[PDB]
């Protein structure tokens, strides 16, 4: 009965032949730039580890960190602080550059190599036997802003990853301050790279990527803004210039920001969560909000191709871009399921409900 | 009315990710002992129904004259991870029956073992059809179609005898009707069933029986005969069913000899569990099967719910199940070696 849906039952489903193989919860909401909340699926105030769907903001604390400006890190340098790199080479190199700028060495990382987010770049590794070291980390450019911002302020470098650094305390304070949140309302456990990672509920995600977008928007109109703002334009703008950056050749986010040419920024958060920050269009508009709005996602068993899927499913669901646009997506969209000898066995399907029926139809959160 | 169970990952308490799970636990004549979530869940079984779709090579006229032996058979069984001595064993299983690897229908596809396909990856190496997870299996169905005449081109399409003796089998290890097995294609090329996640269990349950009635001398007829032969073979060449480092094989070695297990793609799993004491004091007089499915489909989550079912059972002894220890907790250690989190079962067995 479709007459009776429900958040509980928003899920990516895949078959074989027709038969249900996997299927996976969905969370997403859709705020405006106050984070007013205008759409959603599953449980829009899902509390969330953003994982790195959080590193434009931990990147703004470095970026309002006092003395970083003198280093002059340039935009693709910024893109790089915001990034989950695929390790390429050159991600290493310009990780070795910003170390450079700030007359630090490889060794003062606390983050560590994994094997690539590329399986391209992977293969190239174990061919050569290679063991990724911590200029490698997909997070590499991040924690040398969280070095230069130590450096800045004559912390020291030493523990700048730890939670009683000064760089830590800022990042706490810019992270909860741009959720519109208290500091008890933002929980904190250790990410992969071995900082302080942040959890807070879902639709605050989205309200951090409609601000970066809406600063995006009062910096193009000539508008006078505050620091922040003007410190978050040039966020959105290094991302959306340097999408490689962020990510890497083939990578869902290089891709989609390319797509999109300066209209919206994308980022992936491990385990499944996704962030993206749209600039006010006539799609915008059609959708009830006269700024920029900010979209986020978390597949609750953390599944990376559903997360893909999803994300490009509600992007044509809420008419953002062209089909054009947005068929630069289709292998993402519609994930080939095409077995050992190319025959294709079955798909994806979107049995989800965007919610905004009759008034007794209880839309509980789950 | 099936209950809300999960498995649950955490960051320093935070919550990661959930699965949710659904298990059945069946005695030897299919019924419901134990549940999670929902035990009737219409699933795949894939690689799961290989020691069934295997009964019915045994049981095809003509195939005992090619002389497979047990390591043969578990390899029939198998989803196994290409490693060098499985591809050896399909070509000499290949030798038996006078075929060759382009009389294969199942495809090549990177290794179930990371460490293999880095292997291979290094090596520039490209997998053939012999490389086949499913390969051993593909080499009995040949021996089947070769054995009664039907010709071997096509012995993988529905319409071929072979598989109208396949899809008979599984319906009736099952006891289930014909119209209530449903059927897809399968990563290999074969047609793959679909049932209720239950009857899986009970296939398994009846492998352990028929071990249980072989090692007693009991009247068998010649189907129970060949499935406790399934099942030995599987207990006793645990490497061919999987590999080095893999949970089917150390789960079987562990267990040496009182049970079976089987992993299915997509994070199903099949246990047949032998009478013991275990199986006594959960309440019942013969064998047991146990059958998992993680409904979004991640392994890593799947080998930690059976490993603390077992536990929840009391199958195995406690120093028998600590070889599975790395399986039961995953690892959550960042890339600085420190511990971010962790896995938790905040569900309860229903009875
Ligand atoms: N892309 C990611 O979310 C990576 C994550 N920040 C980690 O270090 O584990
Ligand atoms: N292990 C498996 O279930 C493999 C599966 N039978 C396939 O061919 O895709
Ligand atoms: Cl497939
Ligand atoms: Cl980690």
């Amino acid at each position: 009965d479709p007459f009776t849906m429900t958040p509980s039952e928003d899920f990516v489903v895949t078959d074989r032949g027709g038969i249900v193989e996997n299927s996976h919860r969905v969370h997403a909401a859709v705020v405006d730039a106050k984070g007013r909340l205008l759409y959603a699926l599953g449980n829009p105030t899902r509390m969330t580890l953003a994982r790195s769907a959080a590193k434009p903001a931990q990147a703004l604390a470095i970026l309002e960190t006092e003395g970083v400006a003198g280093y002059g890190f340039d935009d693709a340098d910024i893109a790089l602080m915001c990034a989950s790199h695929s390790s390429e080479d050159r991600h290493i190199a310009r990780t070795r550059a910003m170390l450079s700028k700030i007359k630090a060495e490889e060794a003062d990382l606390r983050c560590g190599g994994h094997p690539s987010l590329s399986e391209m770049v992977n293969r190239s590794w174990i061919k050569q036997d290679f063991i990724p070291t911590a200029v490698c980390s997909n997070c590499s450019g991040h924690h040398v802003g969280m070095l230069a911002g130590a450096r800045a302020i004559g912390a020291g470098t030493d523990g700048y990853h730890l939670p009683d650094h000064p760089m830590q305390g800022r990042v706490k304070r810019t992270v909860a301050e741009l959720c519109d949140l208290d500091a008890g309302d933002v929980e904190w456990g250790t990410d992969g790279c071995n900082l302080p990672t942040p959890a807070f509920p879902l639709d605050r995600l989205g309200r951090i990527y409609a601000k970066l977008a809406s600063a995006a928007d009062g910096s193009d109109a000539g508008e006078g803004q505050s620091t922040r703002c003007a410190a978050l334009a040039h966020i959105f703008r290094a991302m959306a210039r340097h999408p490689e950056m962020v990510a890497g050749e083939g990578r869902y986010c290089t891709m989609l920001m390319r797509a999109f040419d300066g209209a919206l920024v994308g980022k992936l958060g491990a385990d499944a969560s996704y962030a993206i920050g749209v600039r006010a269009s006539d799609a915008t508009r059609q959708l009830g909000t006269d700024g920029a709005l900010g979209i986020s996602v978390k597949i609750e068993d953390g599944n990376l191709e559903m997360l893909y899927a999803v994300v490009t499913e509600l992007l044509e669901r809420l008419g953002i871009g062209s089909p054009d646009v947005r068929s630069q997506l289709a292998s993402f969209h519609h994930p080939q399921r095409v077995n050992t000898m190319g025959v294709t066995t079955g798909g994806v399907s979107f049995p989800f409900k965007l919610r905004g029926d009759d008034p007794r139809l209880a839309a509980v959160a789950r």
